[PDB]
């Protein structure tokens, strides 16, 4: 409903604007496992459009090793489904012991990630995975919006609040061809997952927290651009690649991947975000989206694919 | 030689001394494969010892992207055994075209790569992987020095010095251990390579530059802290795992993997640089010196006790 969206864009907004008004050094952006996904493409939007410091941290590494960049005027941004994952909280409890301000984004404002934050981003119980992009797109986006770097933050803020639409059509698009990959893959000995740059986060979310974790299924998970630097060499006729393509400036290091994988192995897949439509969405916010797209189809539609073809519930794990 | 080895660090304090006296904003480590994984080391002592923007880059994504913290204040270091690695030739050019000025570490200083620097710091055709560090630390460490961040330089770089001494013997140790780890997995079909922060390059390395490239051995490497966050569900009786343990704040971090993977694989290997002696170098240096250690036993022995096993040379590529 518009009526959530426009509520949950005006509380992380809110959180942007009293960040840049008290003052800040760094923003670190601390998580695990799947939540690290749209932090890192935070991350990889970061490298173009600010000189503001930001860093994306594994929260488990930060804890043990500290960071000299991390001060009493950085934030750490945290994000947490449940808001009990255990990295998570510790990093929290962590920064709050030393003064250091947080944000937490989670399902349950009494969650101990919650209790331990400055900031509450609250998610919906209903709330799917494009969310943890759109709560981080607003927070992240409104801040340079702030700070004289994102010129056309009122437009993409309100574009955002139609890709939901969006990403449902996306999905009836998509569940064909997810339906073949599951088909087709389900029995994989063994598939190569390749993508980069804004894109790095899904490829590395879908193979570790979803085929591995979930479905059992032996992944390579590897960029676009390190492909060429010693993976190529694994990759044969029998071989399943699942190429994920960006739309920014590292869409070419993914189309060079798909030339040689198309002429070496027949088991080449492409998901590529620029085949869906996002109607009511200007093309120079595309690069931006497409992470939250890709994320949605894979998370969403390929996981339930993989799931009704191996007969293994995504909820088994044997540890 | 002794002489040799005063003469690389003389070289490499006075581009450090240099960058340090003209002044600077950011440092980016620029590469690709291999070349990033003592790079990749720098950026996680830089993490707990510098308010300096340090920061690594995969050279193809940067010439890509740009990126707005690298600016003509900027200084781009570069290394390549050969001088000709295309992506790193295109980074130091595209610093050039830009004022950007670029250290260049090749074993030729009339190579492309040597031709775009500003300063150049030579490798002799004779020296291994250790030397890539031992320049990269003499380089990395005197700025700190000059910016007051390392004030135990002196006995460090001189320390430094008689890693080589040690890495010759730390190889005749690892030696037995090494055929037994090719003897036993050389016909692996899938191998688990973890270890994390500042051993993560040498995971990455060995996994994919060598098991893969050279090899054409199916590695997963995956970090310590975030094997718990998936990866760990594909671990069984039969699964080889094996475990590069650092000697700084996240051994903790690599004993939790042990710990877990004794219980559930019959084929755990322990890779651990703690168990090597560093005659005349503090145990202070020694999480600094880990990483090279590792590097030298894995790329050196390990890396030809696979050969010998599977008769494959490591010189063939397929592509």
């Amino acid at each position: 409903s518009a009526r959530e969206i426009i509520a949950a864009r005006q509380k992380a907004e809110q959180v942007a604007d009293e960040i840049y008004q008290a003052g800040f050094s760094s923003l670190f952006f601390a998580s695990v496992g799947g939540s690290l996904a749209p932090m890192m493409a935070i991350n990889e939007f970061a490298k173009e459009l600010t000189t503001l410091p930001v860093y994306v941290e594994q929260a488990a590494e930060l804890i043990h090793k500290g960071n000299k960049r991390l001060n009493k005027d950085s934030v750490v941004i945290t994000l947490s489904k449940s808001g009990d994952t255990k990295e998570s909280v510790a990093i929290a409890e962590w920064c709050k012991a030393q003064g250091i301000r947080v944000v937490a984004i989670t399902k349950n404002a009494d969650s101990p990630l919650a209790q331990a934050a400055t900031w509450h981003i609250p998610m919906r119980h209903k709330n799917g995975v494009e969310y943890e992009y759109m709560l981080l797109y607003w927070l992240f986006f409104r801040v340079l919006s702030r700070n004289n770097e994102f010129t056309s933050y009122d437009r993409f803020a309100s574009q955002l609040e139609i890709l939901t639409a969006n990403l449902l059509k996306a999905k009836q698009k998509f569940d064909p061809q997810a339906d073949a990959i599951a088909s087709r893959y389900h029995n994989s000995d063994y598939m190569m997952w390749v993508g980069g740059a804004e894109m790095w986060g899904e490829v590395y979310l879908f193979s570790m927290c979803i085929l591995e974790e979930m479905q059992w299924k032996r992944t390579r998970p590897v960029s676009s651009a390190e492909f060429f630097h010693g993976a190529l060499e694994l990759l044969e006729k029998d071989v399943p690649l699942i190429l994920v393509k960006g739309e920014g400036k590292c869409r070419a290091l993914d189309e060079r991947v798909e030339r040689f994988a198309s002429k070496i192995t027949d088991n080449l897949v492409v998901i590529d975000p620029k085949a869906y439509a996002l109607d009511g969405i200007d093309d120079e916010f595309r690069w931006i989206m497409a992470p939250c797209v890709v994320s949605t189809l894979l998370v969403d539609r390929l996981a339930a694919h993989f799931e009704k073809y191996t007969g293994h519930s995504l909820d088994i794990r044997r540890y």
